[PDB]
Formats: C-alpha cells, structure tokens, sequence
C-alpha cells in the first residue's frame, strides 16, 4: 500500500549524547528481526542501510555543546537520505541513534513535504537552545534547531550551518513530557506548543489524548505525520536500556495505541526509533525487553493491529 | 442470594493443550483456599469435585488437530456436569483446565439456559475451526464449535458429535484480545463478533468497556451471562503461569473491575477460570500470584467488591 | 506564595501500629533530601524538627486498643504543633508516622481552619471505632475519632479525652479503597461518605476522580484541603515498603495526578505522608522505591509538575 511502504535508514549514531552507546540501535533493532517481521504485513521495506557517518577527529565544543561538528553533518547526511528515500514515495523509517539525529530525519523530510505535523512521544522535550541548555548536549536539543519561532534564539553553531527550520511552533505535538527543565517549559508555554504531559494523558486517557492529537494536527488539513518516537517515553518497566529512564511514563498499551491511531490514519510519513541503548541494561534481559517494546512499537505502526490482522482472501476454504 | 449460589466443578484437563500441565489447575486453585473463601461472603458453595475423566488410550489426530477424541469426550463430561448443576439453580464455577473445556462448560450451560451471553475474557480470540487451525490443538478452538455461523465450517471431529452449536455470533463478547492469527481474525470480523480488543479497551477505558458489553449483551433483554475468563487475558505480570502469556494486556485492577461489573447486575450465570498452569512458574512465587489473581477475579465475579462488603447487620452495637 | 509555604513537622511515631518500625519514617523522608528538594521550587520550607514525644511507660490496652495513652498524647502533641504552624500560614506538612497520628494532624489543623475538607488517600478507610476494630490498633481507627457523625459510638478511650471531632461526614473524601473491613464498609455506607474506591478509579479515570472530588469538597464553598496521603494507597510495585500493602492500587501516574490536582487548587492546607516503614523493605531497593514514590508525591504537593516548571523569568537570555 502507499503506507507501510518503508524505508529503513540505519543511523548508528550517538555522539549527540554524553558518553554514549547507542549507536548500537540499529545492530540490535535489526538483529531483533525488524525486517523480518516487518515482511509479513503487507509491507515493501527497502534497507537503506546504515549510514556510514564520517568521522570527526578533531571537534571541539562550541560553548558548552559537546562535539557538535560531528552531530551537524550526521544529521546533515541522515537529511539527506532521508529526503532520498521520500522521493521514493517511502516511509523513512531512521532506527537510531538518538534524538540528535531528529534535526535530519525531520529536515530531510520537511524538503519533500513542507507541512508535515510532527508528533514527538519523548519523556522529554528535547528543545533545549544552544544557550539554554545545562549539560551541553545535542540530543537534548533537536527540537530547538527545527522550530521556526526560535530563530535568533539558536546560536550560529558549528556544523549546524545547514539547518534551516522547517517546523512551525504550531506543528508538533508532545506526548509523554514528564521531565522538562525549566528553560525547556518556558519555551514550550511561550510558543504555545501543543503537548501533552503525563499528566494530560492521566487525565484524558491515551484514547482521548490521541484523539485530540490527531484532531489538532489533522483537522485543519489532512498532512503527512512524523512521528518521531523515542523510547524513553514509555515506561522504564519496558524501556529499561534507554539513555534517561524517567518513572512514571506511558505503558506498553499506551505506546501501541499511540502508534496504532497513527498508522489507522494512514498518514503516516516518517518514523524514529531513538535512543535504544543496549549498554544501559542491567541485565541481557533488560535489552531484549527494551528492544521488543521498540521493534513492537515500529510494527504497530506499519499496521500490525493488537485486534489481529488478515489478508484480504478467504480464509474459510 | 439466587446469584452467588455456587456450584464448583473441577476440571482437571489439559489434553486440548499442546504439552499440557495445567490439568493440575484445580488442585492448586482449591489447595490456595478458593471454596474456603468464597464461604466468608455469602455463598452457598456446593463442590461437584473434580471431574473423572475416563482414559483414551489410543487417540490419534484428526487431521492436524492433536487428540480430538481425549477433548470431545472430557468437554461432553463436562457439559453433562454442567448442566446438572444448573438445574440444581446454581453457578456453575467450572475452573479447570484449558479452553478445549469451554466447549463442553457453555454447552452444557445452554442446554439450561438457551440464551446466555458469553463474556470471553481471554488474550486470545479461540476461535479457529479445525480447518482454519494451524497449530491444531484445541484450546484454541472452542468458539468454533459453539458459534451457529460456522455450521459447515467445522468438520464432523471425532469426539466432538455431541456438540450442538448454541451461542450465535451476537451473543459472545470478546475482553481483552491482542493475539490474534489471521484465521482467527477473519472469522471475528466476518461474523460481526463485538469484540473489545486491548486497543478498544486502551481507547475507552474499561469502565466505558465492560458497559458497552453490558450495554450489548443485557441491553435488548435480560439474560444469563458466561463469563468464561482465562488468565492469560490479564497480563503476565499478574498471571505468569499460563499457557502463551501475552504482554501488554488487562491490568489486575481491569480484570477486578470486568468481574465485579458483571457481578453487579446479578445475571451471573456460570464462570470458567481456565489455563492456570502451575508448571511453566518459572520460581514458585510466579504461580503463587497467578493462583491468588485467578482466586482474587473468582471471588469478586461472586460479590467481593473492593470497596468492602459488610453483612447486613449493624456493626455499631 | 501563599501555597508552597510548608511548615514541615517530623512525627517519628509508630505506636498506633503492631509491631511497628514506621517511626524511622522522617529519617528517610528526610535523609532522601525532602527539605533540600523542596527548595528548588519556590518554597518557603521551614523545618519545625521531628516531635519529641515523651515516653509512656506503664500504657495498658484499654478493652483491644493497643496502647492507646501513648497515641493519644502523640496525637495531642501533634495538633499543638500543627496548630502552631498553621497561625503561621504555613502548610503543615506532618511526615510520619502512622495514621494513628492522623488524629492530631486532622485535629490541630481543624482548631485554625474549621472548614477543612480532608481528602484521604489510603487503600484502607481507617474508619474502625475502638468497639468495631478486630485487631485493637489505632493505625486502623483515626477517621472515628474526627467525624462528627460518630460521637456515641466512641468510647472514652483513656488519652483521647481531649480529641473533639472536628470534620462531618460530608468533608472527607477516600480515594483508593481496595481493602475495607465488615464494620469499616458498614460504617462508610451508613454515614454517606462520599468514596472513590479502586472501582470507581476505574470506572471513571483518574482523572474524572478528582475531578469529582473536587467538585464534591470545592464545589458548594472555597476550603482548605488536608490531603491526608497514605503510601500503601499506592499500588505495592511502587511502595513495598508500607505497613500492609494491597495489591491493584493507585499506579504512580494516579498518585501524582492527585497530588497535582490538588496543588492545582491552590487550597491544600496541609499534608500528610504516613506509614513509610523502611524496616519492611524486602530489599534496600524496595525502601528506596518508596521513600522516591513518597517524595515525588510530597514535591507533586507543592507544585512540581510533571510538564515542567520555570521561574518567571525570561529563559531565552
Ligand atoms: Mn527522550
Ligand atoms: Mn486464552
Ligand atoms: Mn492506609
């Protein structure tokens, strides 16, 4: 179908992180069968394969963002080929990695569709500025590089030349926010980002909080949907080998509903499968969980349904 | 009362399994004190014991489907035992066991009651047809053999010449799937079976759930209804030793509120409480928490509310 | 500002309870940094230090009542310096402790505002008299002693002689019920007192609880609020160590939401956090996972919310 017409873009990819290890996100996504199992619904996944980023040897901090050359041309190439694969009519499917590599994967796509809605599951908000933000690092700031009402307010960063904002304040939704810096809150509430806390999704419950999500992105226009998950945002009881655990987040239910009422628009138009850390799991058994909660997470939203799926023949004969 | 009048049936059986163990559901389910404890509140429970089922020794496969004749001949016990104790006025709290009993558990009841409504609380939808099977064992295919749309569908099984097909496809209701095969999904959505899959149950919530079923089932009419639960519906973080635990199911507090909402309208008219399996407890404390969740839904199907029950009598003397 | 003005009062108490090991409650509450985390957020904590509370040595049972001079002189203490810290403005936030200290926490804060409206979240109603308790603790029996509606019912129990009951039968609200007795249910029908137990959660949503409670305490009139939190409310995965914990309770995400409603108003006149009992942490994991859940709720109290806070001022300098 014109859905579930993947393209997968590896992006193993972590820089953008303090001392990381999630770049290998993808090599353990994948050898948990993503494509595999992508295969038996209807789907035409083409890999991609991972990108090969090139290295940075010598990359300096800016003025506190730790080693942003290497992230700006990471997510300059992941741009790039995400823009390859949506000239293809596909469904960029970038498993990475981590939100540091949003900047590409939602610029790369905002070159062939302007107007996609971006729908950002993340126990964070990630829109830390430059300036704004305490540890420095890059994959707590992708939003902030990509809002167009944050220009002026984001340093001329090096490596970051490229980027030009592509997103309106107005066009992304948060779903899952439970640990926001204070800079990080007074840039959602003056923009008047549209998100919706745990607190909005205790009080709603998930199937009005998504409702509402897709009546607010899809109700003046029908537009392609980004959405940009990150496996964090649910709960660390089944995403324990992910960066920043916050307790207190969105069930496994919860995550496949989500994923579920995208895909059932059929809009869907990108995917992003961020910091999946299998060096952060206690034990082997942390990872495998963390891993099938994000392969699950990626199948629910290429049609796999919790109701069931069948082909379209008799299977009474 | 009328309701909470019940009749407690054994079931020891596991052969419509593949290799079983849950036949020793009914051991553990009493020796964890489910008769001693249904006697505090005010029930009149009556225990028809555990059930003998006569050997087949020599019980070969029907076409794929494992050792029909061992299920056929148990399921007819059973219903024979079912009806018996519904005539005596009672509930028949068939715990078991395995689904290939619900076959003769709902059998026998409509023998009494023709127009039951059967509220199936399972993970699973159990509704292949012989044909349709793939693993072909019979736990999972009891509906098949009980819906009146699939006559002609369901090949002449050894065994299985008794069964007169009772319930018809707008008298199940389904609480709580998400492991569902292609045949099976199929099947639930060519009958126009009303089910609530865990999407349905995430998107509503599952007070506006089990009102809807109720709203279904009780609503044109007044009738008995046949909660037939299975402990792998709920999730396996309560229920870890059942058969093929699903993740991401009802939470203890859903599966508490499903039966006490059923309770409360007092049409209550038979219980199955099947797939406890204390062998596949990977340490002892797993199958002591499926058998004190499976006694808990037990209790509360026959008035434990949570709120507290007090005798009608004044406390303050 | 006039919220988040806490006066915290240590209650290290534990004679209200068998065999007890709550009293270590402050200690831990405190040593996870309670006061040094309540000052990030703009409030004006001023630690009034754990009560001394003199010894009784020769304190008999009175008919079952375990020891009950030592608790009533407890109690007596604690509504002094409860009343102490409310001529002050403040927001009594007594961490104990048991709620055999509810007693003088309710009753202090009652001798400034008389109109307050408790709202007590515990799995237990606490609503014993000393003639209708079964095992003669006081941990189970605070709620008698301050409804109005009881007087008659009480016996002059020896050290209680100066509890007036201060709070009708119409200004208190549970949330969270799952394990109420015979003469406690009894009691909590007769008197219509309005109860959300774990049924009612369910059926309505978190969200639509308090949303209910609210608008039953805050709804005819503008009153001060005594959230009396109790940590076995909460589901045991998140506080195990807690005197006796009730499986399927409050999940984190619900424990928070109440708290932050209730902040939300702008009229919490008090908190309690009773019955952490760190001796009964299987595992010093367990321990700290309550005394982190019992934090986070207490912070949610003051204003710590999950979509994030900032100070007013201009973040994007
Ligand atoms: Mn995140
Ligand atoms: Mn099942
Ligand atoms: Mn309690």
């Amino acid at each position: 179908a014109k859905s579930r017409t993947i393209g997968i873009i590896g992006a193993p990819f972590s820089k953008g992180q303090p001392r990381g290890g999630v770049e290998e996100g993808p090599t353990v996504l994948r050898k948990a069968g993503l494509l595999e199992k992508l295969k038996e619904q209807e789907c035409d996944v083409k890999d991609y394969g991972d990108l090969p980023f090139a290295d940075i040897p010598n990359d300096s901090p800016f003025q506190i963002v730790k080693n942003p050359r290497s992230v700006g041309k990471a997510s300059e190439q992941l741009a790039g080929k995400v823009a390859e694969v949506k000239k293809n009519g596909r469904i960029s499917l970038v498993l990475g990695g981590d939100h540091s590599l949003a900047i590409g994967s939602i610029s790369g796509h905002a070159r062939v569709h302007p107007d996609l809605g971006v729908i950002w599951v993340d126990a964070h908000t990630d829109i830390n500025t430059p300036l704004t933000t305490t540890s420095g690092n890059l994959h707590g700031q992708p939003v902030s590089f990509l809002l167009k009402e944050l220009k002026g307010k984001i340093p001329d960063v090096p490596g970051f030349s490229w980027v030009t904002p592509c997103i309106s304040a107005k066009d992304i939704v948060y779903i899952g926010l439970r640990d926001v810096d204070p800079g990080e809150h007074y840039i959602l509430k003056t923009l008047g980002i549209k998100y919706f806390s745990m607190t909005e999704v205790d009080r709603l419950g998930i199937g009005k909080v998504m409702e509402e999500t897709l009546s607010y992105l899809l109700g003046r226009k029908k537009r392609p949907i980004h959405l940009s998950f990150d496996v964090d945002g649910l709960d660390p009881s089944f995403t324990p080998a992910t960066g920043t655990p916050v307790v207190g987040g969105l069930t496994y239910r919860e995550g496949l509903y989500i994923t579920e009422e995208i895909y059932k628009t059929g809009l869907l138009s990108g995917l992003d499968i961020m910091e999946v850390n299998p060096s952060l799991g206690k034990t082997p058994e942390e990872v495998t969980r963390t891993v099938n909660t994000a392969v699950a997470i990626t199948l629910a939203c290429f049609g796999l349904a919790r109701e069931g799926n069948h082909k379209p023949i008799d299977y009474l004969n």
